[PDB]
Order: structure tokens, then sequence, then C-alpha cells
């Protein structure tokens, strides 16, 4: 039996371990938080950690554990089932990622077209989008895209495109709260993440949705996609079973659990999402490198200094 520390959504969670204990016999228990400080935690427990496996929604926490020395080598092939073109590889093979979250626009397509859209994530903070363009300020994935822009463009880019969401966007306190809007009319377009739109309608059925999503693709900003993914502690005594796990979040068997369970984008090129995802290679998201802690604050700074 193995211990999982878990950052990522619990129903991803308790879908891949029941799927595993289903097809192995091997239990899984799961202790779920936030990914920061589960981190923080096997850094301090170090040596004298009870945990196996660290399965996170998001890659960029692996970073610092692979530096300070506490994740085990994985198998190249293991890797390699999940390694298409874009997807983060831990250069010390002691991380695997293995699933995405896209940056999206939502749109009410009952006032307009994918001709009203634009070509980047930039040019919706623009005055055509006046009143008309929401966005979540204080949202994970929002502070992520601004790190992106800092990278790919630097940051004045950045800077003026939080001004210009001041300036012309609608503010929403949650990606949900975003989403009703543009459904019940407030808003023609948001900006959220991909699983929201899915989610709703996979529930409520899509011929009973005034939204649409709107990709901008070419590896532009806004076609950023955060990743998911698991390690194993080099600190474990559970190598085998631990490996083992691994190997199945990355199997044909396994992703399907994955995105049986939840709508993130499948990083194995057989398996079809059930909320009837695009392919990941069609998205043509960006490559940026992993967010630190010092990338966030920078970012935090800008949204700050942009009002
Ligand atoms: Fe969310």
């Amino acid at each position: 039996d193995i211990t999982v520390y878990n950052g990522q959504h619990k129903e991803a969670a308790t879908a891949v371990a029941k799927a595993f204990e289903q097809e192995t016999g091997i239990k899984v228990t799961l202790n779920s938080g936030k990914s920061e400080q589960l981190a923080g935690q096997l850094k301090e427990e170090g040596d004298k950690t009870p945990a196996d496996v660290f399965y996170t929604e998001l890659t960029a926490t692996f970073a610092d554990l692979s530096e300070a020395g506490l994740l085990a080598p994985i198998s190249e092939q293991t890797i390699q089932q999940t390694a298409q073109k874009g997807v983060p590889l831990a250069p010390k093979k002691d991380w695997i990622a293995l699933s995405g979250r896209s940056r999206v626009v939502v749109y009410d397509h009952t006032k307009l077209s994918e001709k009203d859209m634009e070509k980047s994530v930039l040019d919706y903070a623009t005055p055509k989008w006046k009143g008309k363009i929401g966005y979540v300020s204080t949202s994970g994935a929002f502070l992520e895209q601004v790190v992106a822009l800092s990278k790919m463009k630097g940051d004045k880019v950045a800077l003026n495109w939080l001004k210009g969401l001041k300036e012309n966007g609608k503010l929403y306190a949650k990606n949900s709260v975003a989403l009703q809007a543009v459904e019940n009319g407030e808003v023609p377009a948001a900006l959220i993440n991909n699983y929201y739109w899915y989610n709703l309608a996979k529930e409520k059925g899509v011929e009973n949705l005034k939204s649409r999503l709107y990709f901008v693709r070419h590896q532009d900003p806004g076609a950023l996609v955060s990743y998911s993914g698991a390690a194993v502690l080099k600190a474990s005594k559970n190598q085998a079973e631990a490996q083992k796990f691994v190997d199945f979040l990355a199997s044909k068997k396994g992703q399907e659990a994955l995105v049986a369970a939840r709508a993130e984008y499948p990083l194995r090129a057989d398996v079809v999402s059930p909320f009837n995802l695009e392919p990941y290679e069609k998205l043509e998201a960006p490559v940026v490198s992993a967010t630190t802690a010092q990338d966030k604050e920078h970012a935090i700074k800008l949204i700050e200094e942009a009002g």
C-alpha cells in the first residue's frame, strides 16, 4: 500500500487511486491539501516523510523538491508516454507531467461569433472590449497568465495588459461567477479556464448553454496550459509500488480514469476525454518556464501596480 500527498482536485485523485486499487489491489491513502504546503512539508520531513508519491495540479511545485534532492528517478519509458511536443520534462527525470488545464475565452455566441474574437489575449484588454470582458484578478490561473506574459513579452506588456483590464474589463470574484455572467448576458466574454465550461456543458447539455469557448492557439500567451503531474519521493521505502503508481498514471488506463473524473487534457495521444476536449496538440500551447515563488511575487506586484 502507498501514501500519496495530493495537491490535485480530490475528485481526480480519488478516481485514479480507485482505478489503481482496482487494477493492482494496492491500496492508496490520500493526504489531500494545498500543493505549496505539501511541498514544504515534504522538504521538512525529508528522509522521514511517509509520502511515497506527490500528485499535484502544478508541476512547478516539483522544481524546488527536485533541486533539494528529494525526488526519485522515474522510468524514461514512462516519461515518454506523455512527452508530446510542448510538454514540460523533468531535466533529472524525477517527475512527470500527466495532464493539463488551459486558459480560454468564453463568449456568448448569441451576441458574438469567432469573427469578434482576437488573435492574442493581449487584444482583449483594449477599448473595443470596454465593459465587455470579464476577468478574475484573484484567480491562481490568472496569476499564471501574468507570469507567462512577463516571461514571453516582458513586464511592460504585462503591466499594460493589466492596466487595460482595469480600464476595460469587468471584475468577477471567481471563474464560476464569470462563466455565469457570460451565460446570463451580463458580459459578452470572459477570461477563464477550460474545465468550468466543459463541466457546465456536461451537466446541463451544450444545447442549453449560450456560451462557447474560443482558443487563441498559435503559441499566444493566452493559449497557456498549466500541467498536473506526479513524482516519487526519494525517501520512500516502497519504491516498487510508488513507481508502479506513477507508471499507472501515465498508462492508458490511468489517463482514462483521470479524464473521466476531470476535464483536463490527457497527455497520452491515445486517450480521448469524455468531456469532449480537443487533443492537447491542437491547443498550440506556448512553452513557458515553471513558475517560481519569485515569479509569483513579481506578478502580484504588477497586479497591485495596475490598480
Ligand atoms: Fe479553478
